[PDB]
């Protein structure tokens, strides 16, 4: 559930 790394920075492929 860390979709949130497509947003602005991909390595927030952990975070989301």
């Amino acid at each position: 559930v860390a979709r949130g790394w497509k947003r602005k920075c991909p390595l927030f492929g952990k975070g989301g």
